[PDB]
């Protein structure tokens, strides 16, 4: 119903005044809070992070004087050694080998171990060797005087097998400069900036400490920063990376979005000719001469510069913070978990029978028995099999949560449960009687008031004062029903049930065990004698559940 | 104060010994733990993941013999069909159409339905048709004999409308090979590796099962892996993707960082000429002849190869693990939530009046009444309107949480609350009196000890023994105050209040309801008669809150 | 043991029937649930998001008529102004400056303030000025008539210092069109689509409202959308971005994966010649004439178009949802936290001594005293120092949790703890005796039954009826042990301990304080007199812990 909707359930709690546990709780809380704040701040987990969208534009500057034997002096400018940056990469030629006046013809292949012949049996028509730029015609010819080489159809004359010139022809390229312009954007945060801001000095050159924001770089300085020789790499070529890192905060109070420049060599410094060391490619300059289609082939060596731009942009997001705080909230209950674990452990009698005698340091931890007593109440499943038995000659109570398979309840021994703090052959007292229940159910009432021979509880004065005092029982009956008037037999039955309940409460205490207790035949039949029923038999114990 | 800071609050708990609930709890815990660990391991949620920064370098190898009618045999090498990779893409020409000796002149447009004229009225000066490479001069001319075509200013002669040669001139390109070198880096984790490790065989060719790590690829094998014909795609061209996936673990015990190669066609296999099928572009070879600037135009067909590199690098991060564990911790309370829900539901009398008779399987679930009784205590808001009434002729108690609008409290009936387990016209007993309170407040005390006619509770012996026994009341007064001596009137007032409290405790039990109970006028005035006040009137009930 | 494994612990709870607190709880729950669902839906936190892998293919269309004084009319087509897209960028030439017939020679540098000389002393051999394309020879020469300029080795004739032609020669480029084909993939989700779907109109041009999915773009329309003049940018050049955003949902019921097109200028609109405004590069057309190697240098201006493709693909993931729900679960306990805080605060007597008199609105909040009483039980650490004292002439109990340093317990005053609701010189009653304990421990028993002079509690009738009634004590002894028979001295000792316990229970109530209470010497020695021990001395109080 509606009134049941408008309810609040609050947990019952025990507040303990202990320095140890308060100190532990506050220590836990302080450490957890400090770590939570540190993790939130260091990794900015209140921020939503967007990756960078980048555009790069480069401008290389410089000329080189080149000496090539033929000796001639020539000047190379940007139109001769570089092309506009494509795909965030730009290339600078540093060395070249040139092969003028090639024609599509038949020619002898350049002398090598493979191409050196002695007759037309060393060559096969149509042969495509992976190390040749031509197709064999099956007959081998003279390259020069004694030298005999296989004939090929190809661009002729064939390139000579020659190493890259040493020193590199454009070794002056280390004095070339490149200006890098980097445009970035965070489309989700709707923010874009660039690496060159107004006021930036435009005549500087980059230095990691002196000019760490000048976007003009001398190539030799890059190689020096990486620990490489420009002179050696310029001979066979290579690949160098220019890294631009953007760690940007777009909160207007803490706003900072500037690039960090870094350098990394990207080509493997392999010396294995099988892996094609360096960076080179073959380029054809086509031209017509005498109506004959000709080709000048250049083997180009140089350094490719890859501009690598990465990073993130962060702005405060409420949902991310809400998620993080929720992910952290459950860590504040670990103090309670740990302290309750301590209470449960140091309440074990083990921790006092063995541990404390050895480690006498841990002895004051015995207060946890009191704490556990004030914290936890233990109950059992009220199964129909549940039964409780008490012996006057003993000092504990027995939970017979087991089915009597024709065994006298006196014989069946159950679990030992402490009492709350504030003639048959199974009879050890000589005042018990055999049950009148059916033979199947006769064993439940085959119980005596004691385990070992001696006196009977029915002779105790308290038995006559509490269980059998008709005045006490009538007062109890009238307490619930002030104006109660009943017949003789009805009143006798009422007083009989009241006497059963009074005995059970006296001997077992808690109504939990009194509801499932079992009266001895001595006390049972004493009560039934004092308050008999007019006619019929007695049902006996019925489990409430 | 400081001592209040050093406190620990622990929840009071009821420990139940039930196989069903323990089994359910442990089942829940095991399933949740297993799923948590599985999710942590499968998606590596203890790791911080960084995307890959990649650099690619390619080396294509191979020559082709080309037959072009004019028939001539020519050899094409890398300088004739490819250029160094730009932007993680490289191109291989497979077919071409050539148009020699173009001049900037006036010429007839090549015959088509659009360009075919019959007079100068079919053409307009300055016309830029989207399907023409020239600008009309307004007059149409003869292309060949009878054919009449519009004149255009353009590069002349105009290209013929011709389909790509079939078969492709460089169909041998399927035997070309490409070596791919891939450098990758994780700048945050400060890790870089590459796809070619020392010891790798350098003469192999890729195969998904036999050589899945050889970075040398035959192009025809790529197309075969994708399910395409190289011969057909080589005619009009296309785009093919080479995917390099890096799923890298940078934990030094579980370290693995190798690439997985895959292939995907990237061009749409469209046959609609409107959508420009294939891959082709027009390229101009410029040359000077007789001081006349000339152009050889080549329509280039071929396959563009895009190298697509993606992936992540993971290393263990403490903060990510802490966040994940916190996000999971709250799932371990669902067992308690569910079991407490069961206890609350099966404690409803509904579950026994209707459910159990039908479904006799669920009958043993009635233990939850006991469990709920031991778990929850229900209390009400102690509003000033709160009132409790008991009738001796009834068996329950009435909570009149309502304002008496001049209505006798005997008439006003309230909610039925169970009792704790252990003459006026509204008078049905004939010993009640009218109230002496103000007429506004006279209705609160217009209550009888019973709802239906009969005897009076004041005649009950327990009334004289408990409520009026001066010895009992003085013992109660002296229990709190051992050495208590008071005047006659003060003692009478004390005993009067004690008698009120004794009646309320006897009939209503709990002090919660006794504090808000209402004495009947019969018992009220009996008590006031036995312990009168010397002078003045009687205030009556005051709500403690 | 196993039976201890099969246990379920449930929290004891107090269910309150209050409109305010139920309403607050349900308000909290509804708000939290609504926000949780909103955050889940808006940011799709049930989805796993994959970044896009993209391939772009472009097709530019259009011809331009160009007027260059020399006046001549020429037609430029794609082979003359564009090259196939590389690295997701394509370039269109819009302007050019041409320098024909360059030779590697010695020449006078073009006249400028820097290059203008008056003698060979203004020039130095080997000089590489950053603003020169040549190397000085040390001697300066005549450029034209009177003009004197430094001689340089370079490609000669040297380029003239001239501004870009105005108007741009290819200003008709704004009528060029580009068709963009975009292939994307989500490898983890195994999904790929493209921007041109079957049925898409192929004759349209993009418009943000009319044709927002046509992938054909007129360049002038792009610049108009960005708010730029194509005519002005075409003179010196620039860079324009075409953004393709993919916000894709791959759930088959909510599936949507289409691109959103956007435009952004990427070059800085700088007018500083130092920063190299615009976009231009120098390109060499090499040719042989009379066996002399010659060069035609073109300074190329134009607009570079960068295709920027970004986005994410989301598909439902169970683990992400499980993590999010767990991160949110702990927010549903904030209602309990807040309401329990209210209960604790409004239970403070402060909130009634000062607050309510001022703010009489908050007065009904006094029910929280009852709620707190029903919620929390407070206990103290049972340290060996713990002691409780009661004075008959006072109305509270004193917790002396302090070590008596030879100070009489009568003098030592401790914390004031309320009682549970239901002759020596330190003696103010004249019936106390000095202790027989050792002088070190004699001060604990130096306590009287009152703080101020007057009568003694031992004269109270309740003292004789409860503490000394031998019948009461024997009944108490026999309640635990029905058939108890003991010697005279043993029975006297039993009754003495029982009398101590009865006094402590009478005066201190709770067994928690009765276990640590201290009997006055008057009552102590009265009891010891009524139930003496045959021989020896009396130990006295021992702390149970
Ligand atoms: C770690 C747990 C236990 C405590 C939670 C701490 C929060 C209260 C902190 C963490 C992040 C903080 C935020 C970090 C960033 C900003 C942005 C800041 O705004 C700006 O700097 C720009 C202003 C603009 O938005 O235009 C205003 C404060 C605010 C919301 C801060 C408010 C305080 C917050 C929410
Ligand atoms: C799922 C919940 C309920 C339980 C939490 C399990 C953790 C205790 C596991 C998960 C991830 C594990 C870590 C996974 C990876 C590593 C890296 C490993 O280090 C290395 O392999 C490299 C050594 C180096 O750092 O140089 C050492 C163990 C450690 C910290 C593992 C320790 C055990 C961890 C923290
Ligand atoms: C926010 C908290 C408190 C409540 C949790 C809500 C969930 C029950 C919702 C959120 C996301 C939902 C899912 C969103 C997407 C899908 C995919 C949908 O499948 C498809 O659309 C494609 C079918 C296919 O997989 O082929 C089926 C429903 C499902 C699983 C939804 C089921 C209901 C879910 C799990
Ligand atoms: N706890 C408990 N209750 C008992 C025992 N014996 C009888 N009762 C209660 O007394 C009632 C049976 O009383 P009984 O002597 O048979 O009189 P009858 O019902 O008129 O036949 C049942 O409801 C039982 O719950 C017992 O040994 N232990
Ligand atoms: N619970 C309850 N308390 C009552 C009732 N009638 C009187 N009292 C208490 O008794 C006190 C009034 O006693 P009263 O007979 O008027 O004597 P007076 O105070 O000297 O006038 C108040 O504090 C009430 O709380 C009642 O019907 N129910
Ligand atoms: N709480 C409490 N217990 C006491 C006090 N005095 C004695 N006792 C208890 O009584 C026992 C000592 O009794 P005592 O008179 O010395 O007789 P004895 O043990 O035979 O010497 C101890 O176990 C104490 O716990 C007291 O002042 N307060
Ligand atoms: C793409 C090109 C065009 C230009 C610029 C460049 C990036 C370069 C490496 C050199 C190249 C060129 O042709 N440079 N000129 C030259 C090269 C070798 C010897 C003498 C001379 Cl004049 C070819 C080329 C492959
Ligand atoms: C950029 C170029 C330069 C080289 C290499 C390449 C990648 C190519 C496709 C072919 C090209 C070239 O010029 N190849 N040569 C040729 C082409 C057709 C007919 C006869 C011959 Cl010899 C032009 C070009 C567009
Ligand atoms: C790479 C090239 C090749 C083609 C296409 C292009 C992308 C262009 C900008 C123009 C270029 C070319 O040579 N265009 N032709 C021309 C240029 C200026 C004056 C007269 C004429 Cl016919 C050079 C080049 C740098
Ligand atoms: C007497 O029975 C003493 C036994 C104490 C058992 C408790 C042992 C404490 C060690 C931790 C056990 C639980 C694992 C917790 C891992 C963090
Ligand atoms: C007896 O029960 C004493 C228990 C003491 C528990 C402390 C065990 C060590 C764990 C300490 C962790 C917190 C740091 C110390 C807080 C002051
Ligand atoms: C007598 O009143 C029996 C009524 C039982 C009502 C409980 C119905 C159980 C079905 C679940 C209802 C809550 C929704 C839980 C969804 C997971
Ligand atoms: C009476 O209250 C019996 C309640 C039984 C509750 C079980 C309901 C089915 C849910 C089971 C989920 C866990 C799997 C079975 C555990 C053994
Ligand atoms: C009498 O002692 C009244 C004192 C009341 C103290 C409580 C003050 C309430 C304000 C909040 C204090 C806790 C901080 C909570 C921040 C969300
Ligand atoms: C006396 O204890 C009255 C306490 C009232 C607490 C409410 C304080 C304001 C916070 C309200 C937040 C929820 C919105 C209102 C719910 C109806
Ligand atoms: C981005 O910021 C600019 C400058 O304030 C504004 O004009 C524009 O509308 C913003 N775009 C979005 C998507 O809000
Ligand atoms: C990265 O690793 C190398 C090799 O150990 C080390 O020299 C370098 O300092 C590291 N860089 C960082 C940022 O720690
Ligand atoms: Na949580
Ligand atoms: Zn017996
Ligand atoms: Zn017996
Ligand atoms: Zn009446
Ligand atoms: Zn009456
Ligand atoms: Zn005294
Ligand atoms: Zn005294």
């Amino acid at each position: 119903s509606c009134s049941d909707v408008f309810q609040y359930e609050t947990n019952k709690v025990t507040r303990i005044q202990s320095m140890n546990y308060g100190t532990i709780k506050w220590f836990f809380h302080v450490i957890i809070f400090s770590y939570v704040c540190f993790a939130l701040v260091s990794d900015k987990l209140y921020q939503r992070k967007e990756p960078v969208i980048s555009s790069v534009h480069t401008k290389v500057k410089g000329i080189a004087e080149v000496k090539e034997e033929i000796l001639v002096h020539s000047v190379f400018d940007t139109a001769d050694y570089t092309f506009p940056l494509q795909g965030n990469s730009f290339f600078v030629m540093t060395n070249f080998l040139k092969t003028e006046g090639q024609e599509q013809r038949l020619c002898p292949e350049y002398p090598t171990r493979r191409t050196l012949c002695s007759s037309d049996r060393g060559c096969k028509k149509g042969w495509m060797d992976p190390q040749s730029k031509g197709i064999q015609t099956g007959r081998c010819v003279v390259y020069e005087g004694n030298q005999k080489t296989c004939e090929v159809s190809a661009w002729c004359p064939i390139e000579a097998v020659e190493e890259a010139p040493r020193p590199a022809l454009l070794n002056s390229a280390e004095n070339f400069t490149v200006l890098i312009k980097n445009n970035i954007d965070f489309p989700g945060h709707n923010y874009t900036t660039r690496n060159i801001l107004p006021g930036l000095n435009i005549t500087c050159t980059f230095h990691k400490t002196q000019n760490p924001q000048c976007p003009i770089f001398r190539l030799g300085d890059i190689f020096r920063e990486t620990g490489d020789n420009f002179s050696d790499v310029a001979i066979q070529g290579g690949i160098m990376g220019i890294e631009i890192y953007w760690d940007c905060n777009l909160d207007r109070w803490f706003h900072h979005c500037r690039p960090k420049y870094s350098f990394r060599r990207l080509d493997d410094k392999t010396t294995n000719v099988s892996l094609y060391p360096g960076y080179n490619f073959r380029y054809a300059k086509y031209y017509k001469e005498n109506n004959v289609e000709k080709r000048t082939l250049i083997k180009v060596f140089g350094i490719r510069f890859d501009i690598l731009v990465f990073g993130t942009g962060g702005k405060f997001d409420i949902i991310q913070l809400v998620v993080y705080i929720g992910s952290t909230l459950s860590y504040f209950g670990l103090a309670a978990v740990f302290i309750d674990f301590l209470i449960d452990t140091y309440s074990s009698n083990c921790c006092r029978s063995h541990i404390y005698p050895w480690c006498k340091c841990c002895q004051p931890c015995v207060v946890n028995e009191y704490y556990y007593r004030k914290k936890c109440e233990s109950i059992v499943e009220p199964k129909p099999t549940l039964k409780y038995v008490s012996f006057v000659d003993e000092s504990h109570i027995r939970m017979v949560n087991q089915q009597l398979l024709g065994r006298s309840l006196q014989d069946v021994k159950g679990q030992e449960v402490p009492r709350p703090a504030m003639s048959p052959v199974w009879c050890q007292c000589g005042s018990c009687l055999p049950s009148q229940l059916p033979e199947s159910h006769r064993c439940l009432e085959e119980l005596c008031c004691r385990k070992k021979p001696g006196a009977c509880i029915t002779t105790s004065e308290l038995f006559r004062k509490l269980v059998l005092s008709r005045h006490v029982l009538q007062f109890l009956l009238l307490y619930q029903e002030p104006l109660l008037a009943l017949d003789v037999d009805s009143t006798n039955s009422r007083l009989r049930h009241c006497a059963y309940r009074c005995y059970a409460t006296w001997r077992f205490g808690s109504q939990d065990m009194a509801d499932f207790a079992i009266l001895p035949s001595c006390c049972r039949w004493r009560i039934r004698k004092e308050f008999p029923k007019s006619e019929g038999q007695y049902s006996g114990f019925k489990s409430p559940y």
